[PDB]
């Protein structure tokens, strides 16, 4: 159970974005139905009044929280991967539009899931803004909590992989467009009951064997991190 509070751009806090530049849902409950319209941008997908200005190459940091800013972030039980996708904003997230910019699942070197490291990072993970066409975009940050994912939601709706999905409205101003954004995958649609990484038993299957759901990270993606960029406590 987690939400995005706001974003940072090059280590500068853009301020509380909830219902302003984040298409915030009404609460921190997960989406679990893989065929739900709620898989696009969570349960209240609508245009919000602001879009955060960035340039290509900026570090864009998402900041998550549980109940209040800079708290425990997400229950430690919620082990799983983190991904970020981008789509042009005029799509409203509909159609074959989502391109993956970032994936982090289980780090064998550290012996930790992405969610475990997100807690240590005070809720913060970042991407480099890609060199796509200037214009308005949706950045879809997705945490998948796997503590109940041994079942399919379609078999037992009390269980299933849990999707914490947050869409930020981002405007890319300066970009040379050296990596034009291709068509991508649909949400809902990209994840199905048979997709690798959706049904996974963390109690019985080693995390060293986990394969995160496709699609693979786009060749145009410039990277990211799970690390505290900004100190919310200094404000
Ligand atoms: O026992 C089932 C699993 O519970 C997980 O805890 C979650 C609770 O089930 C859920 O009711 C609670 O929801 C809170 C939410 O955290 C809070 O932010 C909001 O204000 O109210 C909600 C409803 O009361 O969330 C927790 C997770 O934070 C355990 O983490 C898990 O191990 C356990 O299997
Ligand atoms: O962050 C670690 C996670 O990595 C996942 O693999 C993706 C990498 O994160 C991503 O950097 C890489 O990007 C490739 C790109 O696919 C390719 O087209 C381009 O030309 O070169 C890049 C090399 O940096 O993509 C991979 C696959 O999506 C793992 O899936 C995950 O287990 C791990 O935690
Ligand atoms: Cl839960
Ligand atoms: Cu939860």
């Amino acid at each position: 159970h987690t939400l995005v509070w706001g974003v940072w751009v090059n280590g500068v806090d853009q301020g509380d974005g909830r219902n302003i530049y984040i298409r915030s849902p009404p609460n921190n409950n997960p989406v679990k139905n893989l065929t739900s319209p709620d898989m696009t941008c969570n349960v209240d997908n609508r245009v919000v009044p602001k879009s955060v200005p960035v340039n290509a190459g900026d570090t864009l940091t998402f900041e998550w929280y549980h109940n209040t800013r800079d708290d425990d972030i997400i229950a430690s039980s919620h082990h799983g991967p983190i991904a970020v996708y981008i789509a042009p904003a005029a799509s409203n997230g509909q159609g074959n539009v989502w391109v993956k910019l970032f994936e982090d699942a289980y780090n064998v070197t550290n012996s930790t899931w992405a969610v475990d490291r997100l807690i240590t990072a005070h809720g913060q993970h970042s991407v480099v803004v890609p060199h796509v066409a200037p214009g308005d975009y949706l950045f879809r940050a997705e945490i998948i909590a796997l503590h109940e994912a041994d079942s399919l939601y379609s078999q037992n709706p009390i269980r299933g992989a849990q999707f914490y999905i947050s869409c930020a409205q981002i405007t890319i101003n300066s970009s040379d467009d050296s990596t034009p954004l291709p068509a991508g995958v649909p949400f809902p649609g990209a994840y199905t009951d048979s997709t690798p990484g959706i049904q996974f038993n963390i109690y019985t299957t080693p995390a060293t064997s986990y394969v995160a759901p496709p699609p693979s990270v786009w060749s145009g993606a410039l990277g990211g991190s799970i690390a505290q960029v900004g100190d919310a406590s200094l404000e």
